Formats: structure tokens, C-alpha cells, sequence
């Protein structure tokens, strides 16, 4: 991610929510982007096809838990490492907001009963839409709910002068 | 907020910009995310390892070649499906002037010569650090100046209401 917080992956807990950068906009406005660690870095690591379908569930019942009262959610994106998620939006939530949305939203897809409910999920609006498992995304989303969702703070896990050096 | 586009992906060309979305903050600032195609849907991906690779290099490049004159990115990241990458950004620079940035890009991971100029390649910044390839990713910035990268119109895309209560219509 541009611009963020250098923070040691080795110390970072998950499943767990942080600020990865905050961020104005010319006429004074706040966005934050949200690092949603699903995975431990370099231990765990979310299955492709379960990790595009939950994509496709996420921002909508990200948005039903978390949209309003001075949120308005961007993006929810995958990241590449497949350890967890990106949430752009504008605001500033706490993260136990953010947390208590997300775990609400993890529930809301272990009701999908079929892959027929899932939203775009057909060759007109996915760009690979052979490449799914709705039960691979549940079985994700329902390592959030056994695991719960800590708060990660920047400070707790920045990188001191020491390890910034040896690299 | 201002204009979201449900667009025929089995029509959709790429390489290809788009503009995705649009958005006002409270204050009146306009918010864009932009579609980069890379592949075609349904006939092309790009490869996992290539992919996150790409993601490593993709934000700074394009940082220097697209922020300012009124343009700040905010992100870009993967897509799920592996045909592209969302990016987000406060402003609204017009389709022609994000392919630019972003060919000028893909030639700069071209001059990447070996990983140690990568960023964050290491097991205290990376979430999967054994998940990469430089030459993967140089594959495709390669394909996207071989192929080079057009502007996607939502207006031609579109998906009509008839075709979205079809599809909607098989929800549930
Ligand atoms: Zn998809
Ligand atoms: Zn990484």
C-alpha cells in the first residue's frame, strides 16, 4: 500500500483490523484505508477461488454494517499476499467499528446458501468467473468468527531504526 | 455516490482504463476508481506470483507518474478474478492521461534488473514473501506496451435493464 505505516509482519496478530493510512482531501475531508488481516502474514494464507468470492460479498455486507453515520466505503479489495483485504473509505471510524462490521458481515456470509445468490457471479459481470467456491468463503469467514478480530495498533508494531537498518 | 457502471465484461476489450466509479466527499471533492484491465475476461489471467509481484512496484510508478496537477492516488490493488487492478484516487484526470501513467509504468518494471530493487520483499514486510516473481511481472508490463492500452467507454458497455433483471432475476 502507497504511503503507509511501516509495521513488522513478523509481531502482527490476525485476525485483526488497522489504520494502514489516513489521508485529506483538498477541501479538508478524512480517508482512511483499512488493513483487514484475515491470515497471519507468512503463516496462513486465504485459497484464490474462496478469496474472489468472498470479494464479491464483502463490500456489499461491509457496506450494510458499516455505511452512514460518517462512512462511506470506497473500496473493498484483496491483497495480493492473500492475507487480508483493503478498505478504502471516507471517514474515520474506530477500529472496533470497523471490527464489529466486519465480523457482522463474515455471519451474513455463512447464510449464502447457494453460488447462485452471489452477487455478479456469472461470465457478463466477472472477469473469471469460473475461478469461485462459496464454501471456501465461508469456511474463511467462519475462521473470523472462531478466531474474533483484534485491534492492531501502528505504534505497537512499527519497525524500529535497528531492523529498518539490517535491511 | 455520483455514478457507478454495471458494464458487459464478454464485451469488454483490455488492456483498457475505465472509469469505474465516481464519488463526492462532503466537502465536494471528487473521489475516482479506475477499472485497469489488464486481461481480457474469461480468457486471460495474470498469474499469482507475477501479480504480487506487480503490486509492489505498480503504486510507486504509477505515484510518479500520475500524482499531482490535482491527482493524489489513494490505492491500487489486485482484483480477485486476476484480469486487473482497481485504483483509487481524489480527483478526476480524464482515461487518456491514466493509460499514460500507467504505460509509463509498466516500462519502469522493465528497467526492475533483479529483486533487491523491489520494495517490501522481505519477511518483515510482506505477507507471503515467498509469493513472488520479478520475471513474471515484467511479463506483463511487457504484454500491456506490447498489446497497449485503450479507453474503455460505460456508455458502449453498458449492460441494458432488460439483461440486469435477467441476471437479477436469478439471484435467489
Ligand atoms: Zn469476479
Ligand atoms: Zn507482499
Amino acid at each position: 500500500l502507497l504511503d503507509s505505516f511501516a509495521v513488522d509482519h513478523t509481531r502482527m496478530q490476525a485476525p485483526a483490523v488497522r489504520t494502514a493510512k489516513t489521508m485529506n482531501t483538498p477541501h479538508g475531508d478524512a480517508i482512511t484505508v483499512f488493513d483487514l488481516r484475515f491470515c497471519i502474514p507468512n503463516k496462513e494464507v486465504m485459497p484464490e477461488k474462496g478469496i474472489h468470492t468472498l470479494e464479491h460479498l464483502f463490500a456489499g455486507f461491509m457496506r450494510d454494517h458499516l455505511n452512514g453515520n460518517g462512512v462511506e466505503i470506497i473500496d473493498i479489495s484483496p491483497m495480493g499476499c492473500r492475507t487480508g483485504f483493503y478498505m478504502s473509505l471516507i471517514g474515520t471510524p474506530d477500529e472496533q467499528r470497523v471490527a464489529d462490521a466486519w465480523k457482522a458481515a463474515m455471519a451474513d456470509v455463512l447464510k449464502v446458501q447457494d453460488q447462485n445468490q452471489i452477487p455478479e457471479l456469472n461470465v457478463y459481470q466477472c472477469g473469471t468467473y469460473q475461478m469461485h467456491s462459496l464454501s471456501e468463503a465461508q469456511d474463511i469467514a467462519r475462521h473470523i468468527l472462531e478466531r474474533d478480530v483484534r485491534v492492531n495498533s501502528n505504534k505497537e508494531l512499527a519497525l524500529p531504526k535497528e531492523k529498518l537498518q539490517e535491511l
